[PDB]
């Protein structure tokens, strides 16, 4: 499942990961359900034993593309994860107090600490996103970023934190389905905002957007993995696989 | 609902609750996690639409004896609640700086936003709990945090804060039981500390206390519910049956843009 | 000086208090500098021992209509007062995190610690008078919000803070003249905002709203001083007065 | 003037820097008392166009031995200051929930917000300071925090944040008298601390500690100044002096709106 994990080598292309790929799994949904619900169990174990041994930090960072599925992995994939353990940070439009200090100052604040995981429902990146499609700062000063950001990553990995960063990758097609969905579902309808429909229009700024922040920002201590999401069934077990085997490569236990 | 529920008469006597009382629930265990599956999957529904009015703010303060239940309530009660609108915040041993402000500061820092389900595991009551039980400040001082609390949850409740206070109520000899297993669970020995053993003994005081702080400050807008919680089945399944009910009486509406 | 002080007997009638009275110093302007000079001093020491000592804790309330004197007020009465143990808490508009919990939270988040003193430049006193003018929200809202302010400095109070309230009293043409004043001085134009103007077409509502503000809200725990403060020099005296004699009151000594 | 900023070339020697050398200024005390109020002046007009402009954020970061002078730096170089504008953020040691974090969380809160001047007394150095002279992390984990401090400060001084960082620099028997002073004065007893002799003991790992932190962290962006703080008349003139000279560069405006 490594295929997904975004090589150090600055030579990432967007073009070459499928929404509609789900070539990691042998089988379709019916069985991915199953795979997933075995997931979740090692997960909730896994959560069990970060918190217990109270060492490791471990931050899950979620970015798409509007209806990309950031709210529908945290419901999913943390399914069942003890309340107490687990956080979830969004970060929304900044207020004037957010802005008056640099833009990590916001995102700083909200790191796990010892033995929890958190999870950022968007994040820092967004400094390179949003930010730099809609000109909100100059080229000039969005262009620095991605060196504050690996540097904050790697201080924030050298001082004990694992850090996962998601990129749930839909079609432009899916996406005009999903949002089609939310407008005539009463239930979702109030997820669904006229600003949309502008950051529908700059979609392919947007896919720019991501492929430049990935390609500059994916290390070794902080690896960006491109998840194909048009099918939900597919990014929640891929999302879960990827962080299981972390969380078990932490060689976690329960103190003496 | 009506039984558990403390009324604001300050007559409260904590002797006319049983930890072993089931008497609300007819089926018996097998049948009281069949009812929490269904109150569970109703939970999970409510907090959604919690969320998406982004109107109401939800309090649940959970106070209990140690080994008295928390931990296992919001592990159960909140199994498959959205992690994006549940938060837990737990009060341990005030730090240096938060003594430094008064006994509320990191306590307000706290409180549920427009939209969001906070769960206190221990709260503002440990300020009415601990420093009377051991005498560490003097009854004049600790006796005024009861207006102080009152007062502090009427604020809460006028700007829009949904408060339900639970006090998870075992017996001494479970609490006995409990410590003990914990301790012989090689995946729980990690919680048990030996100042719970100091606090054994003090039993007495902390239910007089608890009784104070309930007869206190059980009002109508942030009322005290006493669990019988020797049987975690029946504790977990009325905790959800107030909650839900709690939530219904809300009305919430999708809002429609 | 005790005619300022707002007795807790909610009899407390505005007009009653003139913005040019200076009856409470007989020298006049000269003989009021040289003696703000020596509480100035004063201050200043007693400071150092409020910090030195690290028990009490000291809170501020400034109010006033705008150009009223708040932000010269914190200049001119602390002056000197050593940055270490002096903390300004400015509350303007609400942002949407602050909006998303109760009015109090972002105003407790800000009270001084043991050691320290608070200046709040405008306050929790903000969310019973723009709110009550511009009708932010209905009449039985606002109205429960005098006990709430009441009990939320019953609390402080009685957990170690020493509260002190100044209202600087102006009249509605010393306003006038100072906002022309603001507008013709390229120093202090950046000061000046069109929504000025609209808060001053509502002088009269905003006076009842202080009015009824200090009436509720003026305790033995907690009082209310009305500053005549048309006249800056009898504004800063006054004030620097009140403010010494309560530190002076509270006996603090160095540790040992 | 320019003899005390530390150059970005990582070639640093604390041994040419004296304590009692008062060359940069062409006077004794009485002298620079005078300079000083000018100088402090003109800083209370800058800070209040740093605040009325609302764009700039100001970091002054005071490093120094106990009783090397932070906190009467902090009294004499901000005298008449607003208040609403200057906030000083003293670092001590960390709690559990700051140690729960990383070491720049806690730092990291604090930084100063448009139109504000904040003054660190201690700060993020302290965690290659105490940190590396105490071993309470591996010089392993340790070391790479001076990359995590160039870079944590390229990010701040691009974002906006004008850096000083000083460095009081006193010498081994000026910390005796004022150690002694200090004991002796019953209005400043409060702060001696019986463990300040520990780290008086270690007096000459902490020099190290504080070359190599300066030597891997001057730069063109954030840089060190060394201030010779033997004698608090020049220490309190030389840091106005700088800091004033910084503000002034930046040319503020006060906004005119429209």
């Amino acid at each position: 499942m490594k295929k997904y994990r975004v090589q150090p080598d600055g030579r990432f292309e967007l073009k070459r990961f499928d929404p509609d790929d789900t070539s990691a799994f042998e089988g379709g949904k019916q069985a991915a359900l199953e795979a997933l619900a075995v997931l979740n169990r090692r997960l909730e174990k896994l959560q069990e034993l970060l918190y217990a041994e109270g060492q490791h930090k471990v931050l899950v960072v979620l970015q798409a593309m509007d209806a990309g599925g950031k709210d529908g992995t945290i419901r999913v994939v943390f399914d069942g994860v003890n309340p107490s353990g687990v956080r979830v940070a969004s970060f929304g439009v900044p207020t004037e107090q957010e802005l008056a200090r640099d833009y990590l100052w916001r995102v700083h604040q909200q790191v796990p600490r010892k033995g929890e995981l958190v999870i950022f429902n968007r994040s820092h990146y967004e400094d390179v996103l949003v930010v730099r499609v809609k000109n909100l700062v100059p080229q000039q000063v969005w262009q620095k970023r991605y060196r504050h950001i690996r540097e904050f990553e790697r201080m924030l990995a050298d001082e004990g934190t694992t850090i996962l960063k998601f990129f749930l990758h839909i079609s432009k097609d899916e996406q005009r389905q999903r949002l089609q969905e939310r407008l005539d579902n009463p239930e979702k309808r109030w997820k669904f905002r006229m600003g949309d429909l502008e950051d529908r229009r700059l979609w392919d700024r947007y896919q720019e957007a991501y492929e430049a922040a990935i390609r500059e920002t994916s290390t070794e201590y902080a690896p960006w993995y491109v998840i194909p999401a048009n099918k939900n069934w597919y990014r929640n077990w891929l999302v879960s696989h990827i962080l299981v085997e972390t969380l078990e490569g932490l060689a976690m236990q329960y103190p003496q």
